[PDB]
């Protein structure tokens, strides 16, 4: 164990329990969303967030945060605004923030 990677497991954590809905658990499901990888160039979502941390693909925060950053912005592109998809991904890019924001501070000290 080292303690970055305790704190984004942490960090990891937070956020999903953010995701009310579950609705990011997981990847986007290809089979009832045949076009979306025409748009949405690298799909995210907090498993696959959770398997590159164990994986030890992020050693910075900055990796950590940016694929967060993409669970939401590849939702409010893939979805018009009036959906439930596009107002959870803003909900949770508010509620997150402030994870991060705490989150960052303590591994910048480290
Ligand atoms: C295309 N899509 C996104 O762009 C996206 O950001 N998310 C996060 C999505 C997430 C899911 N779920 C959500 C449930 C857990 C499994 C993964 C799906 N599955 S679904 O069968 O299309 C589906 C599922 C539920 C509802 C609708 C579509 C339409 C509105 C009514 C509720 C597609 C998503």
């Amino acid at each position: 164990l080292t303690p970055f990677l305790i704190l984004l497991r942490k960090t990891l954590e937070q956020l999903q329990e953010k995701d009310t809905g579950n609705i990011f658990s997981e990847p986007v499901p290809l089979s009832e969303v045949p076009d979306y990888l025409d748009h949405i160039k690298k799909p995210m979502d907090f498993f696959t967030m959770k398997q590159n941390l164990e994986a030890y693909r992020y050693l910075n925060f900055d990796d950590f945060e940016e694929d967060f950053n993409l669970i939401v912005s590849n939702c409010l592109k893939y979805n018009a605004k009036d959906t439930i998809f596009y107002r959870a991904a803003v909900r949770l890019r508010e509620q997150g923030g402030a994870v991060l924001r705490q989150a960052r501070r303590q591994a910048e000290k480290m």
